[PDB]
């Protein structure tokens, strides 16, 4: 018996597939590709994967100052999020029909975008006027407007670029998580609020990798190979690379690679280099394991080309996985079948409250 | 031809904290049968520790000062985004970060705030806070709970309550507690899966969730008659609120144990209540005579509830306080175990296509 799931079927989707031996990513049939490169925004991938056809887009947040200052821009939409049902009115999942789930999916989903960008930056400086905001013409132009202000056209692209291709991929704890309270009937922003607790876990996989610090001692040295070759002999471990995902390269690896490049974003030679540094040195010293980029490492490279963060990045990912956790919630709908799961016992057997122990210290009422 | 949907009758732990033996028709915490902790009258601070460490000893702590930052119109609602905002407030670290002791303090501070939260929030914007130097006057957490709400309690709701919430404090593999297993297996703070498991509390097919009785028992009272009332119900083809399926092997036993405290405690709705049971358990034997039909839990959670004057809308809440001795003990047990929870789904999808292939596809704007 092993515990905690480990390899059993939950589900039968048809959101989308990541084809790991085939080499390639797919939202409803279509290769993120072929989204990334006819330019199909975040929005429209949005209703791809939710409503399996193209048409309804992402709408355009309402304005909604955000009435959460916790610290953490994952909280804040978090706790943002859940406070949505009451305010707009959000019946249980079970007393809705699929059309109102999905547009309550859409209003929810763009909110916890405007919520992102308003934590992001920050309490201490005025708002961005809703009049600039409503000169842009996608979700994603809109989040950088409402975020930064004067965002740059091409930081615009690589978050597009970077959304689309984060926003399914497959079975994981949040995407999970969102599936399991949707199984219970309750509003879709219960669903979505659950399952940024589950994003917010370290354990949880998919976030940018931290390899900024390792950049930046490779722009101080003058060459890659020697610093990636110095930081496997003092023991520490080389992010951004490891055991193999799809098959050979990761398309999403891919795609975030030829948008730092197409856009010309200033570390793509440090990064480059890098990848190849690392590939080498970690192929060589393991030619039994098998060694690919991480979709993490150029994920980090396009967010830090864009201005954002490291503390922001894990926001960013949670971003663009809206899409996939709205599909699955309103998949999870139309199944309309509750997740419970059955556990064991092992603990011991019946006994009186007076045989347990510290029973003496209690006071009975 | 081997996947069952929704993970019904798979295992996904073993656990040690407590066993509802539906074939044995009996529920025990670490061992101890609710029914004894009920008649002895142990209080929910101290069956929250008994659940949490295997052992009495250290009960649940009088929560401190802090005026709910959050007024959004529904008590679970505000009780699921505050206890989120206790991590950055309180330096919650990631439960991967942190210690066995230092999650189980954890754990018992934002399950105190938690019910501190709910007592305001039910409290409402329109009253004024009750005093700390009142709460301070009382000696169980049950009983700040209730003073903290309603200022001046009834001695007798807060049994009801004490007994309600031990009769709710674990129940197994539920969509809540897995969910808050599933959200600590991440490694996030203890606040972020205890606030995840009441988002998937607030469902209506959560196991436990208060059924809508009370409409039902307002026209029992009202004709004066229970058994016209069900039967007309069940002869329109509509759905009896509080009653189904057996889930025990008989009765459940926490039905048992609310019904007797609805009785003990002198409950104005109780003889509706019994007059209602009777006649709902009658009729559907009669139409389903070979099916084995059992009093909900529901249904007598809903009549404690509202004896102890606790609205509908709060009624996921106040399960939502019970349950965190079982969310607490689990998100332990679940740390350490020390395994992330990965479940897989197969792909039924649409094959290898063009995007222009793509119904709707002349809507999008590109370029």
């Amino acid at each position: 018996f092993v515990p905690g799931l480990d390899g059993v079927v939950a589900f039968t989707t048809e959101i989308a597939e990541p084809d790991k031996d085939g080499g390639a990513l797919r939202y409803r049939g279509v290769d993120i590709e072929d989204l990334v490169s006819q330019r199909v925004t975040f929005g429209d991938v949005w209703a791809l994967l939710v409503d399996g056809n193209f048409g309804s887009g992402l709408p355009p947040a309402e304005p909604f100052p955000l009435p959460i200052h916790s610290g953490d821009v994952r909280v804040d939409v978090q706790a943002g999020l859940a406070m949505l049902a009451p305010i707009w009115g959000y019946a249980p999942l079970l007393d809705i029909d699929d059309a109102t789930a999905r547009q309550q999916l859409a209003r929810a989903s763009v909110m916890a975008l405007s919520y992102v960008a308003q934590s992001a930056r920050g309490i201490y400086q005025p708002a961005v006027p809703q009049r600039i905001i409503d000169e842009c013409s996608t979700v994603t132009a809109r989040f950088m407007t409402r975020w930064q202000g004067e965002p740059d056209p091409r930081h615009i692209e690589a978050i597009d670029a970077y959304w689309v291709s984060a926003a399914e991929h497959g079975m994981n704890a949040s995407t999970f998580t969102a599936r399991v309270i949707a199984s219970t009937g309750a509003d879709v922003a219960a669903a979505l609020s659950g399952a940024i607790g589950a994003m917010s876990g370290p354990l949880h996989g998919g976030a940018p990798a931290r390899v900024l610090p390792m950049l930046d001692e490779v722009e101080r040295a003058g060459d890659a190979r020697s610093v990636v070759k110095g930081i496997l002999d003092r023991g520490e471990k080389l992010m951004g690379f490891g055991h193999r995902v799809y098959r050979a390269e990761d398309p999403r690896a891919r795609v975030l690679r030829a948008a730092a490049e197409r856009l010309g974003a200033p570390r793509y030679e440090v990064a480059v280099a890098v990848e190849q540094a690392a590939l080498s040195e970690l192929r060589e010293r393991r030619p039994d394991r098998a060694i690919e980029t991480n979709v993490e490492f150029w994920a980090a490279v396009v967010l830090d080309f864009a201005r954002v963060p490291a503390n922001m990045m894990p926001a960013m990912f949670t971003c663009g996985r809206t899409a996939g956790w709205c599909a699955h919630i309103l998949e999870q709908k139309r199944l309309g079948k509750l997740v419970r799961p059955s556990a064991i016992y092992v603990g011991p057997g019946p006994r009186s409250p007076e045989s347990v122990d510290g029973w003496e210290r209690v006071l009975t009422t």
